[PDB]
């Protein structure tokens, strides 16, 4: 018993990089605006895609840390997609449902510009607030799969590997939050709780078999998330850590634009005929190095 303490100083620059698993689930909604009734819902799962996060952290002052983090899809990954439509106004049970297990998660990425304000600090604890800006992007392509239309009056399979629906989402937002830190010998744990009432969501939908594109753009959606990690200082300058991330983007609502691909001609439809939501977690492991010159 006689351990190894982190070697931190003011004006430090820190760099950390981790890698692991990205998972989550998005929704693509179509409503009747007048009645708020759901005429469609697309469910784009995400199944362990391999990611790579990276952290960069100048703490100019001891009570102040600037931060630029982000992660990216390492390559096309494993997804899924299900497509429901409630076509009979007089029926709770949806009438249409296609399924596309062969859904590719083309790519995924996020960046996060964050500042941390420490209001209280001693040698093992820290508490403060954070403010920042995030943007997050997802891309899928559902291919093949099967379908039932008209409550199964036309069951069947799609052509293996043919582009069916393409879909991408973007969630941009300013955020604020509470931050805590706990050290002790060669251990450091970081918890963070984040929130926003000012999410801006966009999505794009190509139905290639209908030759139609769709534009959904949302403002004022709500969001909440957490970042927690635990690490050990293997040296005074190096911390091996594991890290969990969660992000919930609440359904924002707005209008839909429809472009007819083979005419160009476009048509816009009215408020809350569309929804855009998502749900994240990342499990990630790596190493942090602190320089501080």
């Amino acid at each position: 018993s006689s351990q190894l303490i982190p070697n931190i100083s003011p004006d430090s620059f820190t760099v950390a990089a981790s890698t692991g698993m990205l998972s989550g689930k998005s929704h693509e909604m179509l409503y009747d605006a007048e009645t708020g009734r759901k005429i469609s819902q697309l469910d784009w799962k995400i199944k362990n895609v391999a990611i790579l996060k990276g952290d960069i952290s100048w703490d100019p002052y001891s009570f102040l840390t600037l931060n630029a983090r982000g992660w990216t899809s390492l390559a096309s990954g494993s997804g899924n997609m299900d497509d429901y439509a409630w076509m009979n106004e007089n029926q709770s049970e949806w009438t249409d449902h296609s399924s596309h297990p062969a859904t590719n998660v083309n790519h995924a990425n996020e960046y996060d510009l964050n500042v941390k304000g420490w209001l209280l600090q001693d040698e093992n604890y820290k508490a403060g607030i954070t403010a920042g800006y995030q943007e997050t992007r997802f891309s899928w392509t559902a291919t093949g799969g099967s379908y039932s239309y008209n409550n199964g009056a036309y069951t069947g399979n799609f052509p293996k590997g043919v582009r069916v629906i393409g879909y991408n989402q973007r969630f941009s937002m300013p955020y604020i939050g509470l931050a805590g830190q706990y050290r002790i010998n060669d251990f450091e744990l970081n918890a963070l709780f984040k929130f926003s009432d000012w999410v801006r969501a966009h999505d794009n939908d190509e139905h290639y078999m209908r030759d139609l594109t769709f534009r959904e753009k949302t403002s004022g959606s709500r969001y909440y998330g957490t970042v927690i990690n635990a690490g050990y200082y293997v040296t005074p300058n190096a911390k091996v850590f594991a890290e969990f991330t969660y992000s919930k983007y609440d359904e924002g609502k707005g209008g839909t634009q429809t472009i007819d691909k083979n005419s160009g001609d476009s048509v816009s439809i009215g408020g809350d005929a569309a929804g855009i939501s998502n749900k994240n977690y990342t499990v990630t492991a790596g190493l942090q190095y602190r320089f501080g010159g």
